């Protein structure tokens, strides 16, 4: 069980995710990020130490680890 800080590029929001496990999908941040920032999946663009975050890894995959940050960019369309 882990909980991981998720901020704006930009800076201005920032919000925790928890009840989170290492075997958690990205697919499934962006669902929690959504009733957190309102964002739409689709839209959203997660990187972790610059990296550009895909569905059908696991935070394990990109080493994510307990309190860790990750970042959210909006896209327009």
């Amino acid at each position: 069980s882990m909980w991981i800080q998720v901020r704006t590029m930009d800076g201005r929001q920032t919000h925790t995710v928890d009840s989170l496990s290492r075997l958690t999908k990205v697919e499934e941040l962006r669902r929690k990020i959504q009733e957190l920032f309102h964002v739409e999946p689709g839209l959203q663009r997660l990187f972790y130490r610059g990296k550009q975050m895909e569905d059908g890894h696991t935070l394990f995959d990109y080493e994510v680890r307990l309190n860790d940050t990750i970042q959210l960019l909006v896209r327009q369309s």
